[PDB]
């Protein structure tokens, strides 16, 4: 195969986190961005990073050009799909890494401008058909705009993969101890509601998501058996996901965790894995894994009730799964 | 009733916060404490604080003894429980907030000097009996040394109790969302395990805690139906009880809530209070209740299987307990 | 005097602590507010505070006022200047909170619709009179729109002024070392320069000021004498003046900290005070002086090279000087 | 040459780092450590960072040795440097990185047993003699115990060097605000003085340093020229110096930065950059060189004073010193 050739708008934390692991790869090819600042800032966001460091390599410009490692990438500033020929500098996927372009109906301009697929690196405010990698990616039906869903299903979705699988799940509740990300307030300021209107780095902030009751999408036999809320802390980067579930029969925590572990060396390779080192979430920065399963923390009461913590890096590994995605869909 | 008279062994984050307490009520009075610390620095420690703010008033020595707005404390300075004469100076109950003295064995020596009384600030090491308000006082039989458990248990001991006498609990796992404390690492330094060792203010810390598996001591009901486990986050204080658990019936969102309503109101009065109006943590700092069900949060998934999210000021709410413990065995 | 009527234009963090100020005292009464919000989120974030605290009182609303303890005030929702009849409501002076009317152009509607006085709670972008308190305020000539210039002037402001007086200043360089406020980035993303793109609760971040420079505004004799910088830390409220000058004479540091210890005794009673008791920045939280002299962190060497270092809470002493200003040019 | 051998006492961020260094560079080899320790922990702690991130590579034990990518590296766990024989496991140079050895009569016991050459990570508590690479390095006299000074003179230093070499420097004084550290407290809590009493992770914390007044044993032209002091602010690496001086003539900007790019290249090669990128602390996390002036943040007012900032990443640039002065004095 030749390397799928790809855009990113919206050159954000994720667009930022997918172009960087495009470069770290022969498989795909970076042609073009898109984001609404001037090159000088967008050179500098992409060298230098907070969370990831820095950047190794030459990051230029001409001059409506970034140069990486001596590499031409084309990049558009407009708010406006009409303007982005995404396809004229040879652009088979599209990632939507915006936040603003979540319905079929709003991506449907890029497939009519010659794009041949786009991703949404988010749930679809609409019925776009949804794939998550190592739980429903098997099914895909050569649709030309898909949803990746959250970085949370990237996470939750391999985890019930694997309990749905060896166990059965009758019910469960998520809660997700969730890094702080843009359009959380620095200070306490309005915002599109209560709890999000207050000091991110200051507070633990309950926040709503539907990444639980959605997983009927991508796996219908969880139709109405799952739910789950978030708690936003004072981390930059990465988060957990905590399941607690009742089971179809009595199992054992070892047999749990020889499940999650013979998921990560066979269908789940590169997706999940099982840390048996008693980690912290700063060693998951700039891990590839959405699902870290900590081994020490899985607990049984009762025969059927169990509870499953696994780390993710909400940036990095949903990022790495939307590059997966556009290798396997190409 | 005369007020009842006690000393403070330890005057740390509980120790400090119980004695400012102490000074804003009739009903109890404070005439020792002890640290081993110069005089100069409890006074500034006991003045100044980066949580709960200025102490508002004098706070004075001559030359043994914390002058507070006017009244003398007196201060020793021995880790040995021998030099501390506290019945001396009029103590009638020991507050043992040194997390060093958590046997009968150890506390025995208090009595032997003429206290009548020894309340344990943490979970007993030995079989020490352990009270916890609106939970067990019901069945205080005049024991002369207990423990008051931890703050974990004046949260999710309350919030059980309500749902143990509406409802039923089959089982339940629990994990708390807990600010950082004193014996966590400010850098990446040797601690008594792993995680422990890792920065505080910089990572999400998986953390054991006893708290849910404890619960038999207080409730024997629950003795091998609730398990849990702690997440240490970057907030300096105010922590969250995330229960999840299978009721005996059916029961509704609205009817749970309603529940804690109602104990708000009549047997838990100011233990457990309902948060209607979405608070944030930081809301909760110097807040007296052990717990605070935030009702928005509350979860229900087929029929019986739930989730409730409580508050703690593991500071205020527990030291709050500690001081109302004090005033009921006196 | 009957209290001075005002009106808030823009219910941010200055907003929002002047109006809690205001609402403590008898000498000024506020009859209207407007900001951009629904009222819902106006109550909520007036009645809850990361930083201050929970405000003590009753906040209700019926249906266009904020009720605060019982008292009605006016809340209008427009970005345009045309649509606030803060004098309908009684407004005698208004305080520009917005960031958005730096001109006597953009205030002048104020004054065409009735207002006495408009004072900007920020430095003025032409050339607007600017008055600090206890600085140059004295030499109010009854204009009727002014500046209060920034948090810094009114620490720097009243340092100089001090140092001015008894000493003479030849030169001088300032460095602040300042909480992050709104308008610095939680994560990595455009901003309107680099630096201000960054995380601001995990980096420091030189940022610049023009308050040095701009003290020729309100001490004639400074012009050229006095420049400087800003370095954002993480922490969300209050900062510190960092000021190294030349002095026009041989000075030692006991007669530099008793010349600010006798203006605060004095001429700038209630603007500055002097530290004695090594308090940290969360001590000055919610203080309502402009300038606090850390005393201990004085320095001289070579007769006439001094640094003085002087704390303020960004929020809470500018917010209480402009009510000040209010009261005073009424 | 044959690759000098090192032992390192005292395995915390200072030690860890050294260590790492020492396995990336071929003229200098680790044969032994102490550390206080159970193995378990220190290879956890080595092989996981919260700041500097996952050392790449294999960490496992054989059971009193570290084997790192393969190679034995002896452990020692002993307070007392009478059991410490690193010259048996071949070890020219010890690096003293405790804290507890800051006095020739508490290090020639290191000599005693064999070892050539001692280097203290910190300041000598007695007249050890001091060096500084790029600063007064030239000067060895082949002595056997020497210190290295602090990760403060390790910026300062260079900087001065500098501008004491093209203008000449009359006097100064200096700021850092400096990245938290061991023996700082999380909460508030006991510590040798007030303020070092106090939460780090969410105060600015005035902290003194001898770094100023001590340049005197590395460039004794500045005997009585200068002194400084430091501000603990919420970041966990990473700090700056603010050198404020009156040069012994006029300059400007332009000027002063070229001289440090000319430094840069020569004399200073690997010692101080110049920053031309507008970076702020985190862009520095695991940065090797003591000094990184930014050019942007350079002031000249009234012809001869002058500020000069200059980023130090406290534990991987000293620690990059340490490795670098044990390969020069060898
Ligand atoms: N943990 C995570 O961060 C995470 C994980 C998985 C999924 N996601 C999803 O990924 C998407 C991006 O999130 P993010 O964290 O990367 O946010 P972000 O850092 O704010 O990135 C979004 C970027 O898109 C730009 N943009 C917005 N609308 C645009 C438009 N119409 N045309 C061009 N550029 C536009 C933004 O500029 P403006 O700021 O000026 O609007 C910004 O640079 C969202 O759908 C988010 O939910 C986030
Ligand atoms: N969230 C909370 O903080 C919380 C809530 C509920 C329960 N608790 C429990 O309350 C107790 C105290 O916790 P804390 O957070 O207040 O800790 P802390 O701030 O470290 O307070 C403990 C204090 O006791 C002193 N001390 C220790 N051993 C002593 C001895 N033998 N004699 C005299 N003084 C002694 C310590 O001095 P040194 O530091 O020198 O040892 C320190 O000042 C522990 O049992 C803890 O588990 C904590
Ligand atoms: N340390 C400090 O915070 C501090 C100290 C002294 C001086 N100041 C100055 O005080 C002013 C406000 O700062 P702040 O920290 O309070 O910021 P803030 O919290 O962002 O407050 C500004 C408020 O004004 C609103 N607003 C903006 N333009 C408006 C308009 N045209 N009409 C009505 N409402 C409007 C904003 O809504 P939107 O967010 O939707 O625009 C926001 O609620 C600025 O001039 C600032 O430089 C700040
Ligand atoms: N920014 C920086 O961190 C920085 C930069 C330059 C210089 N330094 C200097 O470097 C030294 C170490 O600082 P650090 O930050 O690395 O501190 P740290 O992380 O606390 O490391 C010190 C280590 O030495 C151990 N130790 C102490 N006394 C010992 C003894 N007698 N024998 C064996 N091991 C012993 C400690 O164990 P215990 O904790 O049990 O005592 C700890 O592991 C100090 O002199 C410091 O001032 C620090
Ligand atoms: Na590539
Ligand atoms: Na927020
Ligand atoms: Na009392
Ligand atoms: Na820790
Ligand atoms: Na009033
Ligand atoms: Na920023
Ligand atoms: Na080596
Ligand atoms: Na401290």
């Amino acid at each position: 195969a030749m390397a799928v050739k790809v855009a990113i708008n919206g050159f954000g934390r994720i667009g930022r986190c997918v172009a960087r692991i495009i470069l770290e790869r022969n498989d795909i090819e970076l042609v073009a961005i898109n984001d609404t600042t001037d090159i000088e800032l967008t050179k500098y966001l992409f060298k230098y990073d907070t969370v990831h460091g820095e950047f190794k390599g030459s990051v230029d410009s001409e001059g409506d050009d970034l140069v990486v490692n001596g590499k031409k990438i084309k990049v558009f500033k407009s708010r406006n799909v009409k303007d982005l020929d995404f396809a004229k500098h040879g652009a088979q996927i599209v990632l939507e890494c915006t936040g603003a372009h979540l319905t079929m109906a709003k991506c449907q301009e890029f497939i009519d401008m010659g794009v041949q697929k786009v991703i949404m690196s988010a749930p679809a405010k609409d019925d776009t058909p949804t794939y998550v990698l190592g739980v429903n990616s098997e099914l895909y039906k050569g649709e030309s705009i898909i949803s990746n869903a959250s970085c949370t299903t990237n996470c939750l979705g391999p985890v019930c993969r694997v309990l749905q699988d060896n166990f059965g799940i009758e019910k469960g509740l998520m809660t997700t101890i969730h890094a702080y990300t843009n359009g959380q307030s620095i200070i306490d300021a309005k915002a599109k509601d209560k709890r999000r209107s207050r000091a991110a780095a200051q507070n633990i902030i309950p926040t709503s998501t539907g990444a639980a009751k959605a997983m009927k999408l991508v796996m219908p036999e969880l139709n109405g058996k799952l739910h789950g809320q978030s708690m936003r802390v004072p981390v930059i980067d990465v988060s957990s996901v905590d399941l607690t579930a009742q089971l179809s029969r009595k199992v054992s925590k070892d047999e749990i965790n020889e499940a999650f572990r013979k998921a990560a060396a066979t269908n789940l390779k590169g997706i999940l894995m099982v840390d048996d080192d008693e980690r912290v979430s700063s060693d998951f920065i700039t891990c590839s894994y959405g699902a870290i399963v900590a081994s020490d923390l899985t607990q049984v009461i009762a025969d059927d009730f169990i509870k499953v913590i696994a780390w993710y890096d909400n940036e990095w590994g949903y990022s790495s799964r939307l590059v997966d995605m556009a290798v396997y869909i190409a």
